[PDB]
């Protein structure tokens, strides 16, 4: 096909070396990029391996819009065992704005700067 | 790993049906969801064999606000030949904000509902 997958999403933070830490150490991701390209970095986080990533932005990226940082993604999350997940991202400090439900079973949870997720297991 | 992969990424429209002929019919993806779920449909595109999907919103989903439809949607979709992509997107009337580039190659377009994506072949 022409168009093969979604290679990325950008998400927008107040500080890359924050954010690393939370997405790598908090909630279990992998570093996929960390390049110095000028005076920017390009920084890239995946669920271990997963297709699409995580573009970690800077206020400095053009691609900016104030409003941008500490918003709702739009990006759902999946897991195979929320309970789990959930008992072990609130014992590292993880806010959830909505705990799992079955109905949509699904939750949210907030990273350090207020960007919210949604975090599903699938039927 | 707790978290497995990127389930979905929210992109708004205005009309559904419209949005499935241009993400179908127009940039080829498939069709992964079309369910009525009470007074309201979720549908979901994705590209063909991709892993992450996306939702096709309306200003009635909860999570739609305004601004959300016709915005930069922070989204790069991945094709391996980005001239035979472009020409036959141009030739399906799909608009071009930015052409291919041997920057960062890559490039610009929008949905009919203003919705921009960037268009990216990878090293």
């Amino acid at each position: 096909a022409m168009i093969s997958h979604i290679g990325t999403i950008d998400v927008f933070v107040n500080d890359q070396d924050k954010a690393i830490d939370f997405y790598v150490n908090t909630l279990g991701f992998e570093l996929r990029e960390d390049q110095a390209f000028g005076p920017m970095r390009w920084v890239e986080v995946a669920p271990a391996g997963s297709q699409t990533r995580i573009v970690l932005c800077t206020k400095h990226f053009p691609v900016y819009e104030e409003g941008k940082i500490g918003r709702f993604t739009d990006i759902q999350l999946v897991t195979e065992d929320i309970k789990a997940t959930h008992e072990e991202l609130v014992r590292r400090g993880v806010n959830f704005t909505r705990a799992p439900e079955q109905m949509p079973a699904n939750a949210s949870f907030q990273d350090p700067d207020g960007n919210e997720f949604l975090l599903l297991q699938p039927s």
